[PDB]
């Protein structure tokens, strides 16, 4: 991954759903692209050979909890068990294990942020398409807001939101972006700041 070119971080929350996964990872693969993906702990037991697929395609995987509550609206013991529930099931289909966690809904506290223990990472771009279930208003809203470092965020489980993000990994990679995972943006944004370390010898 160049830093001095665009960079942009798709990211998809709430599967695997293998009819509508399994066609963004084809894009993605197709186009020469990766992606992150925020799955469900009960997703995964349910459908194992996804979670192998995106990793085997070089994409990454974050915890989205087990069964999507509110985090905020358990207790601590029991968001925490929701988390480590899905990590034990990703590590026990795949040896991964996940750093990044995507809160349902983005509900998150102080507590639950320095017990779980991990990478929160959410997104800059909704264009909300669990409301608008529509494949050209969900391509027109991403692509008027894309941007250089800029994270997406589109749930992988329907049929619009698939077909949707073939056409968004299209223009995007048309236009030039290179398509990263969340930690691979993380880590060209540092190579970015990076540069201001040449004032010292200047
Ligand atoms: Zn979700």
């Amino acid at each position: 991954v160049d830093p001095n070119q665009k960079v942009i971080a798709l990211t998809f929350s709430d599967g695997p759903n293998p009819a509508t996964t399994n066609q963004i990872l084809d894009s993605l693969k197709k186009y020469k692209g990766h992606a992150t993906f925020f799955v469900l702990g009960s997703r995964v037991q349910y459908y194992p050979e996804t979670l192998i697929r995106m990793l085997k395609e070089g994409n990454e995987v974050g915890n989205h909890s087990w069964s999507h509550p509110l985090l905020t609206r358990l207790s601590v013991k029991e968001a925490l068990k929701q988390i480590n529930d899905t990590q034990d099931i990703i590590e026990k289909i795949s040896g991964y294990r996940p750093t990044l966690v995507r809160p349902p809904y983005g509900g998150i506290n102080d507590e639950l942020r320095s017990q779980m223990k991990m990478d929160v990472a959410l997104w800059d771009v909704d264009p909300e398409d669990w409301k608008d279930r529509n494949k050209k208003t969900i391509v027109d809203r991403v692509m008027n807001q894309a941007g250089d470092g800029r994270t997406i965020l589109i749930h992988d489980i329907y049929r619009t939101s698939a077909d949707a993000a073939d056409e968004i990994i299209k223009k995007l990679t048309d236009q030039g972006y290179q398509l990263v995972t969340v930690s691979q943006l993380e880590e060209v944004k540092k190579q970015r700041e990076a540069k201001e370390l040449r004032r010292q010898w200047s």
